[PDB]
RNA sequence: CCAGGAUGCCUAGUGGCAGCCCCACAAUAUCCAGGAAGCCCUCUCUGCGGCUUUUCAGAUUAGGUAGUCGAAAAACCUUUACCUGCUAC
């Protein structure tokens, strides 16, 4: 049971687009789910927490359950992903969902000399969501992932081996700070450096030139 | 709770089948505006609700606190107010 709306989606059922690297590259939306999990079947979905949480109303409460899950690999890819459903497998489900949706990449980069394989951030990053600043200062090697539990998990998916974080203000309000990580990592792609001045060719993007298998017929 | 005594226009009425034969509408004041039962009240013929109580309890309920109700001897004519109770795959 496949199927896809999104020119994206078919582009993908068709197998012209190979990985994310090429979408990230053209930063196409991706409203449908399945197409993340094509490209990437090593998708580690953990579950972070789960919130009771409660309207009020006329007679009783109203308990539904805000499930936040953190999806990834060992690649250089993330996702984050809310939501608050009452059942709770279910919420979960869509949480994990919502996750894949998301899925960003992430700047890997060297502590200092190049070496071997790079598994810290590029550059000092940080990210900010309510009362929550999340700083990853990149780590020397196999100084290991100091950070509060979450973000520590949230590193683990990433693929990032050694980093520093610093996070600041109400850390406890544990998916504000799940976001604020998130927000910090997709920093890193954004942070321009000396080693990309040199200038691009900007490549025809897969949904110009694949534009016939694309839509519908 | 009470009633009219008389200075008077009253007026021998006007209406609806006046006709005597019933219906309704028309006669200022009234001088008194006065009498009877009840009348602020205090001792009696010396009443039944107080005085404490001691016994308990009915209970009052979701639980509890403080009061209140019920059966036994001594002068005097409310069953409510208020505290404390519950969470993820």
């Amino acid at each position: 049971g496949w199927v896809p709306v999104t020119k994206l989606g078919r582009l993908v059922k068709a197998g012209k687009i190979s990985s994310i690297e090429e979408i990230f590259l053209h930063s196409l939306p991706v409203k449908e789910f399945q197409i993340i999990d094509q490209l990437l079947p090593n998708l580690k979905d953990e579950v972070m927490n789960i919130k009771p949480v409660q309207k009020q109303t006329r007679a009783g409460q109203r308990t539904r359950f805000k499930a936040v899950v953190v999806v990834g690999d060992s690649n250089g890819h993330v996702g984050l992903g809310i939501k608050t459903a009452k059942e709770v497998a279910g919420a979960i489900r869509a949480g994990i969902i919502i996750a894949k949706l998301s899925v960003i990449p992430i700047r890997r980069g060297y502590w200092g000399t190049n070496l071997g394989q790079p598994h810290s951030l590029a550059t000092k990053t940080s990210g900010k969501c309510g009362s929550v600043s999340v700083r990853l200062i990149p780590a020397p090697r196999g100084s290991g992932i100091v950070a509060s539990p979450a973000v520590k998990k949230l590193m683990q998916l990433a693929g990032v081996e050694d980093v520093y974080t610093s996070s600041t203000g109400s850390t406890r309000t544990l998916e504000n700070t799940l976001k604020a990580a998130f927000v910090a990592i997709g920093n890193t792609y954004g942070f321009l450096t000396p080693n990309l001045w040199e200038v691009q060719a900007l490549t025809p993007s897969p949904m110009d030139v694949y534009a016939d298998y694309a839509t519908a017929s």
